[PDB]
RNA sequence: UUGAAAAGCCAGUGGCGCGAAGCUACCGUGCGCUGGAUUAUGACUGAACGCCUCUAAGUCAGAAUCCGGGCUAGAAGCGA
């Protein structure tokens, strides 16, 4: 029914580094940098500084905006929360090997940035994948059958998670009782 | 049949054997191709709906599929 506003507001942390210009969201902190396009929401940004104390809030906000618009809102504001959480801590997950019979073979290839899965189910074919922009793949020494995906944008660490899981889904077999693969255990931060 | 020999000719290709050349057969030989976008489907982050959610915004992989490329032709189209 266009209710009149529909408005948001979130606290930014003194350690980080915002712009926003034309719905481009610039995000700087120790880890790194960042950046957004959030020219397809249709949608106010605004940040407002406290002089007196010095602190920044985000506020988004839609005019006349019926429930499928204003419902953008908080998806961008939990957006530029992941860009926060990316850049002051960083984005860690954790995928476990699974596998009945034949022990997967996996081997890391220079610069952490790619992965070789050879023995998925006994097969002789190599599934090689090849991980994002900013996301760095290792094998973890603690647990036994683990790899650690850590980067600064959670979608292209949670992408690339999702790369390695689908590179090695089962076929012609009933997957209830044939449940060798590779899936997500744990999703964090890296601090 | 030309007197004979030799050498020819007629029987509309006289008949038979071999027969080069050309043509020709899976009856012989050579060759027949790879970028993008996507369907179904499975997923990422993510609200609506404080949780959840592949979906609402945004995003990924994806086919004897489509398009392009390659091959054939080359327009009251054109260049040096
Ligand atoms: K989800």
């Amino acid at each position: 029914m266009k209710t009149i506003l529909s408005s948001e507001t979130m606290d930014i942390p003194d350690g980080v580094n915002i712009k926003v210009k034309a719905k481009q969201i610039e995000v700087e902190g120790p880890r790194g940098k960042l950046t957004r396009n959030f020219k397809h929401l249709n949608l106010d940004f605004q940040l407002i500084k406290d002089e007196e104390t010095g602190k920044k809030k985000l506020k988004i906000d839609a005019w006349f905006g019926s429930r499928k618009t204003t419902a953008a809102i908080r998806t961008a504001l939990s957006h530029v929360e992941n860009l926060i959480t990316g850049v002051t801590k960083g984005y860690r997950y954790k995928m476990r090997f699974v596998y009945a019979h034949f022990p997967i073979n996996a081997s890391i290839s220079g610069g952490n940035k790619a992965i070789e899965i050879r023995n998925f189910l006994g097969e002789k074919r190599v599934r090689k994948v090849d991980m994002l922009e900013g996301v760095t793949v290792v094998r973890s020494e603690k647990v036994k059958d683990e790899l650690v995906l850590d980067g600064n944008d959670i979608e292209l660490v949670s992408r690339s998670a999702a790369l390695i899981n689908q590179k090695c889904h089962v076929k012609n077999k009933d997957i209830r009782k044939f449940l060798d693969g590779i899936y997500v255990s744990e999703k964090g931060r890296i601090v």
